[PDB]
């Protein structure tokens, strides 16, 4: 055995670089490699992936640019002297936002520079067993060979097809970085990153519409997806139902041009047309295992979906290559379980570790306008596993004390577990719409682990005065018919 | 018989809790709040001590500490807010006290709706199943009640000292202060102490804390010490082992000028100063001495004024009952005192056998920098288990939300304490950050389900979330690791 590298890492995001440092950790020689390909618009970034740079954290933190408006006006009620003269400033919030990507790109590019891990910005390819070309950005192309190889590539946006949408829309990937202030924008999806997105926008002033092609957050707890979009269109987030773009034309043109959006019902041949300044798709991602010579090296992969099988050890059917992350399939596209599945993965691989990836009730938390944390079966899927007469939900609203001087949105905020009747009430599914819906989804994720029950939950002593604390007694059930609205 | 089923002293957290649970069963029972006066005055309504001049009151201004902070915030994110806003201390007052009154109000409706008999009452015990209840003009009346329950809480301690009850405020006055407090001193190191001082701080005003000896004792001081570091790298001065021997009047007014003399509690030093306000924040004492408790035989720790009682919040006499603070080696907490009170009354009218479960009890003090707890401290987790069988996996974090606003790095810590004879059971929680409370609700359930830092590991976290950091701890303190390079 004497190859270039113990291990080449293809990709260099959440899971490429986890995995990249535990391996160094353990001396094997790893290489990581990394390249950004520039969206159908010409934006590119710096190392760190998909989260880093054009996911998580831009995304969070101008939702807490959102959330900064709104407390602006919570600061009144409270005693600050503070007017409405609360005008945003779309640039300067952007240059903050990219400063801090600059220097995560800097800290994560320095923290494999100093764990002996050699990091190449180029393109990889399979060209055959053991081996990968490595195209530079300027077309040289090197090869290399490595014991083990590790697929972590993640996805990009996808797109509709039609006319002029690569030429005058934005994904996820530009709106992080727009030079200008998008202005009257469309959001044209109905998926986290579409709602989310929507909702800052809308925070931040803008005006927002969403067009759905069927339903809000498809694969969630529909009764939570309803909650969370009528909080958006109580606040102005305007929503078109059961309608797809079929063409987009430059009406008129410059930064925050006009465009001339055309679209059409599903279910009818009614067809309508509306005007904007940007338009946002966020129809989904596709996975970034086509174009990278998985044939020469004979990885099988979902040849429908790009998604890439894999044992329950992220081994593919190739014994010297691996996947994890979104490219993963039928997993949980999150950037938390890319980074265990990379450090695990290293761990067994080189360490003698025997602990696998759990990928089953992996809490999770939307961050539209109102927060939507979960963790486990939604309702439906409850029912569907376990029987609609063996489980019983406990709901109730609940109103975060900093809301009441304020004076808004009561019985706005919602939560409600799910308990499988056949097991002790065990709390299969846990749902909460309100502020800071993570930190408190997250300790419960832990208690789920541990196999939580209505008993024990009952038995826990809230905090007071903390949101959260509503879950520790709730006794209203759905199968009872009473009613919370207090 | 008797006049009712169940007589209830005190309508506070854990009075109106029994209150209406147990009315819930048919039950005739009657509540008997009344608030004595404090040295200077200041009374309220119904609701206990919570409602009124506790919790409610609290967390609010801390809220307003907190929308200050955010005003600075919004600026770095785009906002066109000024840097320096001044505070209404009037006009947030005013609303904090509305709050307060509309659930005075409030439980009043709550116990007439569910036909809880309210009498603005001082309570008495005269002899056996005999209560006398002073009115508000003198009036006396008697009843008698088959049961009873001794739900009367604590009110705040004084020194002793000259001019302390006629130029001090406590807990009590300070939430309703007619005037804004001024330049103040605050002489304790309880949470109470130290949480007022942070938001009137957090509020703009200047600040001392005059400490005994240590800051929150009972609490681990590891976490203590940072949350008094945070506290005073802010602006808090404290002064370190003296107290106030003497306190006169320099001049009145509603910001009066006072003068304080303390001495050491090392040396003879003694030391002198201006301030506006004087909070005495040292402690509480329960309201079991007056209440005529001989007359009926109940037996209290004459030492501390605690009431010691069954696992069952029983006390040596069968037919009456003790919750909430007054109750001894229990906890202190509005949470538990609900419990206790909806617990016993599902015991004595509806054949429960469930106990309330004083163990492992959450809690969170709301500082400027908020600390959240659940189990045994460090100190205490080796004084339990031996210090070579505990395993400290701690971590400092940044919220994301203080990237751009670019203030408060490595101040974050978080850290549970494993038991390793027991499978590195997680047997201590502890996390210094924003919304400590949400996060650490969730945790509390796990630990009632034996949380163990194996189960932990097994769990995702959600990102970017502050709690997450809980689902990765890997640097002990034992493998002295510096964790400082975050
Ligand atoms: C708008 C948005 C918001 C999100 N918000 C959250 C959130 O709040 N929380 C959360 O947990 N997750 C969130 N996610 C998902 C998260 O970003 C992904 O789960 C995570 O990035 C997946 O890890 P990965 O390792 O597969 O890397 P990326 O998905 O980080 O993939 C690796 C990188 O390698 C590049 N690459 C591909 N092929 C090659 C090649 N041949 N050579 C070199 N480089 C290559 C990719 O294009 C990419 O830059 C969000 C995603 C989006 C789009
Ligand atoms: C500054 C401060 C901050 C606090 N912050 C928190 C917090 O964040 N979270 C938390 O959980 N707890 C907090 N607490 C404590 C919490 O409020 C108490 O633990 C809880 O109120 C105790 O419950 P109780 O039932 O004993 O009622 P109170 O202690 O509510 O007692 C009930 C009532 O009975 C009255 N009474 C007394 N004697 C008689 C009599 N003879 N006849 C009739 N009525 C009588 C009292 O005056 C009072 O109105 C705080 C306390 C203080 C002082
Ligand atoms: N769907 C599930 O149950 C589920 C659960 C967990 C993980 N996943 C992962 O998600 C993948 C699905 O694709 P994805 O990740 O790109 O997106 P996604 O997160 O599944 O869905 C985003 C949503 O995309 C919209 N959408 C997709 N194509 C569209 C189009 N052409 N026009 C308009 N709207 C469109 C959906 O419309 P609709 O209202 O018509 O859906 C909806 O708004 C799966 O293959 C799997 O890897 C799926
Ligand atoms: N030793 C005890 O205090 C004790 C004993 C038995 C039971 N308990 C339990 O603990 C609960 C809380 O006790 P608590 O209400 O007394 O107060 P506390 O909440 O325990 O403590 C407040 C803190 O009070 C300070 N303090 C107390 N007396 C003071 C004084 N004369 N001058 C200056 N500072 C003073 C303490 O200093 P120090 O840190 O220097 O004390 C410290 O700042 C009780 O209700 C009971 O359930 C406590």
């Amino acid at each position: 055995k004497s190859y270039d590298y113990d291990l080449i890492i293809i990709g260099g995001g959440s899971g490429g670089l986890a995995a990249a440092k535990e391996a160094a950790q353990y001396g094997k020689k790893v290489m990581v490699l990394d390249f950004v390909t520039p969206t159908p618009l010409g934006t590119r970034w710096g190392l760190g992936g998909t989260c880093v740079n054009v996911g998580c954290i831009p995304k969070k933190l101008m939702h807490q640019a959102a959330l900064l408006g709104q407390a602006l006006q919570d600061s009144r009620n409270y005693g600050w002297k503070v007017e409405e003269t609360v005008k945003h400033d779309w640039d300067r919030m952007i240059e903050a936002v990219q400063n801090h990507i600059g220097s995560l790109n800097w800290g994560y590019r320095v923290a494999l520079r100093e764990k002996k891990v050699v990091y190449e910005n180029a393109y990889g390819q399979f060209i055959g067993p053991h081996r990968i070309k490595a195209t530079n950005n300027k077309g040289k192309e090197k090869i290399y060979s490595a014991e083990r190889f590790l697929i972590a590539t993640g996805e990009r946006p996808r797109y509709l097809g039609i006319p002029g949408d690569k030429e005058y829309c934005i994904s996820s990937d530009d709106l992080f970085s727009l030079p200008y202030c998008p202005g009257k924008t469309l959001v044209v999806g109905a998926s986290y990153v579409a709602l989310e997105c929507a909702g800052f926008l809308a925070g931040i002033g803008l005006d927002v519409t969403v067009m759905v092609r069927s339903i809000l957050l498809r694969g969630f707890d529909q009764d939570m997806a309803n909650k969370i979009g009528e909080h958006m269109e109580e606040h102005g987030i305007k929503f078109i139902r059961q309608f797809v773009p079929i063409k987009v034309e430059q009406i008129e043109a410059g930064t925050p041009g006009r465009l001339r959006v055309v679209a059409q019902s599903t279910n009818s041949e009614e067809i309508i047309e509306g005007e904007y300044n940007t338009v946002m798709l966020a129809i989904g991602r596709d996975a970034c295992t086509r174009k990278i010579g998985l044939e020469t090296v004979g990885v099988k992969i979902n040849e429908k979906t790009g998604k890439i099988p894999v044992t329950d050890e992220e081994q593919t059917n190739v014994p010297y290559i691996y996947a994890i992350g979104d490219i993963l399939e039928d997993k949980v596209e999150l950037t938390p379980v890319a980074i265990q599945a990379g450090r695990l993965l290293a761990q067994r691989l080189y360490a003698g570790s025997t602990v696998k990836c759990d990928y089953e009730n992996v809490p999770t938390t939307v961050f539209t306008p109102l927060e939507y944390g979960a963790c486990g079966l939604s309702e439906e899927k409850a029912v569907e596993k376990f029987g609609e007469e063996n489980i019983e939900v406990y709901h109730s609203y609940f109103w975060p004390l900093e809301w009441t001087i304020p004076s808004r949105d009561n019985n706005k905020c919602y939560a409600k577990i799910i308990c499988n009747t056949k097991d002790n009430e065990r709390v299969v599914g846990f749902h909460v719409l309100g502020p800071n819906a993570g930190e408190v989804t997250q300790g419960f994720a832990a208690a789920l682990k541990c196999g939580l029950t209505k008993k024990q939950l009952d038995s826990t002593i809230g905090i007071h005065p903390v949101c959260a604390e509503v879950f520790t007694t709730l006794s209203v059930t759905k199968r009872s018919g009473a009613s919370i609205l207090q």
